[PDB]
DNA sequence: GACATGATTGCC
DNA sequence: GCAATCATGTCA
């Protein structure tokens, strides 16, 4: 509640966004009433049209990745692999959007290691986009929800970021080598580590 | 309607 | 190194 960043928040550009995101908080209230909590430290932004890496890239939009075309604050998730979820928010600009890749788990541990087994360590919890999806119980019913007004997920304010290129872009064309990854450098939470990058 | 494919994960 | 597994994007 009282905590929630507000639509105010989100209203940046992509990368202002996606960077603006390390160290915040991301809630997800369960039916039980439990809320798990994860420190986000792994961003990665699609700047849109104009994104040959995106989904919007081209203007492409369908009823699918509405969520990205939507006001900043609107979740865009969608089933990859037809196996995992990923979970994207829409950023200021259409067709922009920032995934999230890793989250800092604070609580629920045990809940999110059960949500995860369909023993594992703690990194193993949150170390990727469809692994903190899993643990956050995160699904399609989240899509094109509104994180600034939805009961059950929101982002509490916060209390070194490295730039890198993005995981899973290819290694062909401009836009797979733009540093466009954003991550708390020392961070052991990190999904994937780019001891190159983190040499400044 | 048909067909190629994935912003991953995890086992071989 | 590579299989799992299916909604979506495209073409028809
Ligand atoms: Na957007």
């Amino acid at each position: 509640h009282l905590t929630r960043l507000g639509l105010e928040f989100f209203d940046q550009p992509a990368v202002p966004l996606a960077r603006a995101f390390l160290g915040q908080v991301l809630v997800r209230r369960l039916p039980n009433g439990t809320e798990l909590r994860g420190r986000i430290v792994e961003t990665q932004a699609y700047l849109g049209p104009e994104d040959e890496a995106a989904h919007s890239r081209g203007g492409r939009q369908t009823p699918r990745n509405r969520g990205m075309f939507m006001k900043p604050g609107t979740l865009y998730v969608y089933i990859i692999y037809g196996m995992y979820f990923c979970m994207n928010i829409s950023s200021q600009g259409d067709g922009a959007c920032v995934l999230l890749r890793a989250l800092e788990p604070l609580e629920g541990l045990e809940t999110m290691r059960q949500l995860r087994s369909t023993v594992l360590k703690d990194r193993e919890l949150c170390s990727g986009p469809s692994k903190l999806c899993q643990a956050l119980a995160i699904n399609k019913s989240f899509d094109q929800r509104d994180l600034a007004q939805d009961e059950a997920v929101w982002l509490e304010r916060g209390p070194a970021v490295v730039a890198a290129a993005r995981v899973g872009v290819g290694h062909a064309g401009e836009w797979a080598r733009k540093p466009l990854r954003f991550y708390v450098r020392g961070s052991p939470w990190v999904s994937v580590v780019d001891r190159v990058a983190e040499q400044d």
